[PDB]
């Protein structure tokens, strides 16, 4: 079941994009799938650019893989950065230039709730460190909705909050050591945030985790390759136990294993 990030596998590349849209991005599948979408849907949202919209959908693996898509979503408002995840039939993602999280629900290409993260930095506050306005990083993990960001109160150390997913009301908080701007990325399994010290290296490594039980840092040295040299996205999925993760154009996958 549920245990400590041990190891991370090799990326494995399922698709590139053809365009520089798709530089960066964002790709998902939901770990609570629900009518009429199943384990296989696969969302794809290209992410450059400063009118992001455009939600790709795929019925299938192989859909999502080597063809076009089955349907494509526009949003009532454009998208921010890379940090949205899909959950229980809606997509969540950040309003740009806000600190505003939106749930749409997919089937019905209906806004359900919108809600601003209280004090969150937004649109180049306190980002990753490669920079995209990654301010806000959504994650699912086995318990649910979370979302990843900062504050002024917490001079720019990773904040992360638990979500309620039908009002995006925040139930519990935990602040804890970590420069947000000094780590590629982050993601939640089991409770636990992990980071990646890099996006560009071969050999990076997640390197700090973060024990939302227990209150415990510990430092890593868990290999991690960014295979193409610039990752944009890095996500968990609970349902798979697989990292999700957008690499310079490349949308991959990695295998992990849990203590
Ligand atoms: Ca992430
Ligand atoms: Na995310």
């Amino acid at each position: 079941g549920c245990g400590e990030l041990v190891w991370v596998g090799e990326p494995l590349t399922l698709r590139t994009a053809e365009t520089i849209t798709g530089k960066y991005g964002v790709w998902m599948r939901d770990p609570k799938p629900t009518y009429p979408y199943t384990q296989e849907t696969t969302w794809r949202i290209d992410t450059v650019g400063t009118d992001v919209r455009q939600v790709f959908e795929y019925d299938l693996i192989s859909q999502f893989m080597q063809g076009y898509p089955s349907k494509v979503h526009i949003l009532p408002r454009p998208l921010e950065s890379t940090g949205a995840v899909v959950y229980s039939g809606s997509l969540y993602f950040q309003g740009a230039e806000s600190r505003t999280v939106i749930r749409y629900e997919l089937n019905t290409e209906t806004v359900k709730a919108e809600k601003e993260i209280p004090g969150a930095g937004y649109h180049g506050q306190f980002p990753y460190s490669w920079g995209g306005y990654t301010d806000i990083d959504l994650a699912v993990d086995e318990a649910g909705l979370w979302v990843i960001y900062s504050t002024d109160e917490a001079k720019g150390a990773i904040v992360l909050s638990k979500l309620n997913p039908e009002n995006l009301e925040l139930e519990q908080t935990w602040e804890t050591n970590i420069r947000k701007q000094s780590v590629a990325n982050a993601f939640i399994i089991c409770g636990t945030l992990y980071t990646v010290s890099s996006y560009t290296s071969a050999d990076a490594t997640v390197n700090f985790a973060y024990d939302t039980g227990t209150g415990i840092s510990k430092t890593l040295t868990i290999p991690f390759k960014n295979r193409y040299k610039y990752s944009s996205m890095i996500d968990y999925n609970p349902l798979e136990k697989k990292l999700f993760a957008w690499d310079n154009l490349n949308m991959v996958t990695y295998d992990i294993k849990l203590s």
